[PDB]
This record gives structure tokens, sequence and C-alpha cells, in this order.
């Protein structure tokens, strides 16, 4: 519910941890301040590794619309500033973080989800950063987010052009990782999940952290100067 | 015709750049003046999106051979600057620019396609840098066009082994971004520009900079330093 | 055989270089030493292209597990060093390198594949940077090695995650560049380095270390701070 928009679960080896506030998944303050505390519990839990689904409607449509259109400035900026400090955890995560893109993606949806060791969604699912078509510029941290798993074309084109993946095309772009049936998509992400919690912990973090350092000091830049690219 | 070799159509809300020299479409110092005169026309009437065809046998040859071949250095690397002083331009953009891949793209022809947002083709249009082939070194300007778009392995092919690529190869290796029948391929193009022309034109404009920044650097001094990799 | 790993054997304008070492082909010291002596071979004798090839099993099982797991550290890095050196030999070696993969390549036999400029394998080979699933961080050299040829979403995969790749698979990461039936791949390489060895030797040695100047500075680091990973 909007509330209550994330549930927690541990599952043996994995902790599953789901959005739903009964609506987009809206990454508003109160949906990152339960995310980040569901997340404390996976560390307090020292879980193998990490599942983050969405509902049966999206993944997530990004950002609170309403806060980016209220026309007070500063909770935009610390709302946008949360997100991509949720992403930069989610990033440098030290177990592997599976995500169960269980809806379509959208601007910080997709960015989010681009945070995800693993990333499943079924073949109908929409991801995309539609910033330029509505008439946003894209931030630093989320162009650093996208830089990283997107082909350069497809880099080029999910930026500038705003273009929509989905099933074949999104996996081939490096937007997702695996393709299931809707009804399976958090099932596969869990069996995943277990399968990586088979993995070396110590070198799976090691290792994650050498593949990622140079993005990582770049997002961390975009997160630190987000209100510099508002002037502010 | 050869003296005559592009034109520029105005529809509605894109405007449509065609090159037929009569021949292979070679980028000579007159289809570059031509090319950047239609550019030229392109600004003043402000239009939403650029479309850029060749002609019924090729997208383009490249650069004049003539002019290459002709033991006058100078002309050589004036039409070699001005070429990739193109590919900036068209690069740096601030509309969507689509190409339409008409028929094979071949070296610089190859260079310059690689400058659109979206580019279309059909299955048997052949796309290769075929510098190493027939005993050229590829500049660094070139190289860095290529590096933006093409996937790290299809780079390395590209480069290195003059591969060639078509279709589906040219579509995974980033290449071209869209396939087409030979019949539609000019008006899928058109199509697509009348599309990004709704994109919001200062997002894009800005973001494309963002997502290009470094390489259209490193471009620059490939054009700058041209001289150089002759030892002039 | 054990003792006499490496078989060198000119065919016209090219050299194929053959690991049989009656197992895996472990990549210890013997066989570090017969497969630079066999390059030394393909040096004085200036072939067009060099192959090189695995056996019936394997391409590579990587690094032999004996050396580093015998407790004598000063063998295991020395080990490590020269096996990045021969990546890097390779990387830059002045004609075309075709590397026939006759089975699988997992580890330092999958960062030694990815140093050819065509790579040929079936359908049916694993190819696996297995360290983090076994344990090991991934040294820099390696990842060095893998980040030139991986798309960016299977270098994530493939390091982090351990991951394993074949075919069509593999095709679409950027581990190999061409599938073969397994009884024809060492045919199709042979034919493939007949035909590199068409192109321009001159051009493509300059190509081929522009389009890889930064990886080898950075491979190059890795290798002389390889003793500084583990302290030494
Ligand atoms: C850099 C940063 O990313 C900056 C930005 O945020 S730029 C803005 C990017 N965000 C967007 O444009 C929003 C994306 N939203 C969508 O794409 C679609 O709504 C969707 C695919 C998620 C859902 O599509 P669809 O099912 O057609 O639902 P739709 O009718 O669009 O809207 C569903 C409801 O949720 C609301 N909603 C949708 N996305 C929302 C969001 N991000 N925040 C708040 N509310 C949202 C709608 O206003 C509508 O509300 P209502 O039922 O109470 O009227
Ligand atoms: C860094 C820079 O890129 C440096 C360089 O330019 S390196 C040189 C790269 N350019 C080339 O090698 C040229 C590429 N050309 C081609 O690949 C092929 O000609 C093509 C695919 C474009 C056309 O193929 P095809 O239809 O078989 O025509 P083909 O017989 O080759 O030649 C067509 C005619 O155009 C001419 N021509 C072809 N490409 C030309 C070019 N770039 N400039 C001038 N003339 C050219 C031919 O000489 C021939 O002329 P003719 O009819 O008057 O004799
Ligand atoms: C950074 C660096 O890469 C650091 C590292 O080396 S980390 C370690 C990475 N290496 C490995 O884990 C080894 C990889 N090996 C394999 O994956 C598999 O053995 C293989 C796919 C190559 C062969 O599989 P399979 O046919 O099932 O054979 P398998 O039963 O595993 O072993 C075959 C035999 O070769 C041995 N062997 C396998 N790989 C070896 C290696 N790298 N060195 C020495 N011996 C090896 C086995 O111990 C066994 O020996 P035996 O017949 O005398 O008992």
């Amino acid at each position: 519910s909007m509330s209550d928009p994330v549930s927690y679960t541990r599952k043996d080896s994995i902790a599953v941890i789901s959005m739903d506030d009964g609506k987009v998944n809206a990454l508003g303050p109160a949906m990152q301040q339960a995310l980040n505390a569901a997340i404390d519990n996976a560390d307090r839990d020292d879980v193998g590794a990490l599942v983050i689904t969405g509902n049966g409607r999206v993944f997530s449509g990004g950002f609170d619309l309403k806060i980016l259109t209220s026309g007070e400035v500063q909770p935009a900026i610390d709302m946008l500033r949360g997100g991509f400090e949720l992403a930069y955890r989610l990033l440098s995560y030290p177990k592997p973080v599976v995500m169960a893109c269980t809806g379509h993606a959208i601007a910080m949806g997709a960015f989010l989800l681009s945070c995800g060791d693993h990333r499943v969604a079924a073949h109908a699912y929409n991801i995309q950063a539609n910033e330029v078509a509505i008439g946003m510029t894209i931030p630093y941290a989320a162009l650093e987010i996208m830089k990283l798993r997107l082909t350069r074309s497809a880099y080029q084109q999910a930026t500038g052009l705003a273009k929509t993946f989905f099933g074949e095309t999104a996996l081939a772009a490096g937007f997702i990782d695996e393709i299931a049936l809707p009804e399976v998509v958090v099932s596969r992400a869990e069996e995943a999940a277990r399968e990586f919690a088979g993995l070396n912990q110590h070198a799976h973090a090691a290792t994650k952290l050498r593949s990622r350092a140079d993005a990582l000091t770049a997002i961390r830049a975009g997160i630190d100067g987000i209100a510099a690219e508002f002037g502010l």
C-alpha cells in the first residue's frame, strides 16, 4: 500500500524485498526510506543474496511525479539524490543483487533495475529512460548507471532518443540479463539469487567493485553535484 | 549528378538531404560543400529533424579516391579534415539526425553513417571500414567515431580486420539501429525522424552532448591532428 | 604430451600452433615456454597469420592448478605473470592471430582465447572466468583483457557472477567471433587466418595497436603490479 510500500521476506539463503505501493511503485521519500530499511534488514541478517521485485503492474514508474512537479525545488532534489544514493548502494552491495522486473521500468525505475547484478524480466515489459521525451535532460548519475550496462549503440538511443526496449531488444541492449514468462519472473530471480549465493562472497564483492570502480566514482560525482545541474 | 550532388527537401517537420552524384556519392570537396550548404538550410529552416540519404546504388563509397591518389598531399588532407568536420557537425547536431542507408557504406561512408542518431539500412547493404584491407591505417578521428557506436568486439574486428557487416550482423555490432526492406528504407527513416521531432528538442540536444562529450573531444583532436598522422 | 605440449606447423602463409599436453592444456611454465618458443618460430618464419588451437578435449583449462595450490607463492606469481605476458604478446602481435577454440576455455584459458583477433568455437564449448565461483578475485590484467572484448553487461556477469557463456551467448557477449561445428573449428580458423594474411600487414599492425593502446597499457600495469595484488 502507499503507506506500507515494501515487504521483506527471508527465504533460506536469500532475502526478497518487494515493492508494492498499490500503484506504480513511485520512488518517493517514503519508498526510498522503506527500501533502505529493507536493505538494512538484509545487512543485519547477512543473507547470501538479495532479490528486489516490483508488483503485478510495474517494476517501478520511477521518481514520484507529484514531488517533482510541486513547485518546491528542495524536496525534488533530495528525492533525486536519495534515489541515486540507493542505486549506488545496490551497485556496490557486497552480496549478489537480483532484480525481478515484474512489470514496466521507466526512468528511475529503469535506472534502479540497472543496479542489479542479474536482471530478469518478461518479454512484454517496457524499459525506458523517457526523460528526453517528456522534457528532462538526463542527470549524469543516471547516464553513468546506464553507461555501465548498455551497449555503445543502445546507450546512444536510450538516452538521446528516449528509446523503449523490451524482451529480446532489452536483452541485446544490456537493460536486462534474462527473459522469463511473467508468472515465473519472481521464481526465476529467486532461483538465480540462490545460485549466486553459492559464489565465493568475498571474491564476488571484491571483483564487482573492481569491475565498477570507475562508474561508482562517476555516479558519486553525479550524486554530489546533482544540485549543480539545476544551478543550486 | 556530379556537379549537383545534393538535394534538400523540406517535408513538414523534417528536412531530407539526399546524396546522388550519379555514381558512388564520393565525399570529395564539392560533395562536402553541398552537404554543408544543405545542413545550413536545415539550420535556417529550424526543422524538427534531419534525414540524410544516399542514392539507389550506395549510401556512400567514402572519400574521393581520385583526390586521395593524386600525388598532391594538401588537397587530400583538406578533404579528410572536411569529412571528419562534417561528421563532428552531425554528431553534435541539436536536432535528431536519421540516416537512410540506401546502399553500401564504405570507409568514410561508414564513418558518416555512424554519425546519425538513428540509422536505417536494408539487409543486403555492406558496411565496412576497408582501410586496413587496402593499405591504410585508420585515422584516429574515424576510430573514435566507430568506438562510440560499435560493441567492444565489433570495434576490434571492424578496425584491425576490415570486417564487413550487414543486416543482422550490422545491427548486433552497432553499425545500424534498424533494418528495413530496400524499398522502404527512406520512408522508414522519414517516419522515424518525424517521431524524434516530437521529443523535447532542448533535452535531446543537451542529452546527446552529455552522452557524446568524450568522443566529440577525441574526434576534435583527431581532426586537428590529422596532418600529424602523415607527418605534416 | 605433458613434456611436449606444443606443436608448430607451417602451412603456406600461416603458422599453426597447437596445444596438447594430453590433458587440459594447463598454462604452466613448461606450456608457456613452449608457446613462447612456437611464437618465436612464427617470428623467424615471418608468417602472414597465426592460428592457435587447443586439443580435442579443451582449448585450455587455464593456469596449472598444482602450481597454484602448492603453498609456494613465488612460482605461482611467476606463472601468473608469464601467462599475462603471453596474453600481452598475442594482443600486440603484428600479424593477425586466430584462435581455434577446440573445447572449453576456462579462466586463463578464456583470457588467452580473448587475445586473438578472431576467435572460432563450437556451440557446445563453455567459456568462463570461474574465478569468483572458486574463491579467487579476478586479477586486473585479466579484467582488462575481458573488458576489451565483452559487452558492458556481459563484462559485469562474466566477472562478478562467474557466468558461463557458449555458442550464441558467447558470440553475443564478445567471448568469440565465429561459431562452427566441432569438426571444422580448426579448418575454419585456418581459412580465416589465410584471409587475414591478405590484409595489409603494416596497416593491420598499426591499426590494432591504435584500437588497443589503452587496454595494453592497463594490462601492462596489471602484469607489473601482479605481485602487489597479493601483497608482495
Ligand atoms: C531524472 C528523473 O528520472 C526525473 C523524472 O522523474 S522525469 C519523469 C519520468 N517519469 C514519468 O514520466 C512517469 C512514468 N510513468 C509512466 O510511464 C506510466 O505511468 C507507467 C508505465 C508507469 C504506468 O502506465 P499506465 O498503466 O498507463 O498508467 P498511467 O495512466 O500512466 O498512470 C497510472 C497512475 O499512476 C500515476 N503515475 C504514473 N507514474 C507516476 C510517477 N512516476 N509518480 C507518481 N504518479 C505516477 C498516474 O498519474 C496515474 O495516477 P492515477 O491512477 O491516480 O491517475
Ligand atoms: C581514412 C579514409 O577513409 C581514407 C580512404 O579513403 S581509404 C580508401 C577507401 N575507399 C575505397 O577503397 C573505395 C570504396 N569503394 C568501394 O568499395 C566500391 O567501389 C563500392 C562498394 C562503393 C562500389 O562497388 P561497385 O559497385 O563494385 O563499383 P566499382 O566497380 O568498385 O566502382 C564503381 C565506379 O566508381 C568508382 N569509385 C568507387 N569508389 C570510389 C571512391 N571512393 N572515389 C572515387 N571513385 C570511386 C570506381 O573507380 C568505378 O568508377 P568507374 O565506373 O568510373 O570506373
Ligand atoms: C587468475 C587465475 O586464473 C587463477 C586461477 O587459476 S583460479 C583457478 C581456475 N581454474 C580452475 O578452476 C580449473 C578449471 N578446470 C575446469 O574447469 C575443468 O577441469 C575442465 C573444464 C577444464 C575439465 O573438465 P572435466 O573434463 O570435467 O575434467 P575434470 O575432472 O574437472 O579434471 C580433469 C583432470 O584434469 C585436472 N585439471 C583440470 N583443470 C586443471 C588445471 N587448470 N590445472 C591442472 N590440472 C587440472 C583435474 O584435476 C583432473 O585431473 P586427473 O584426470 O589427473 O584427476
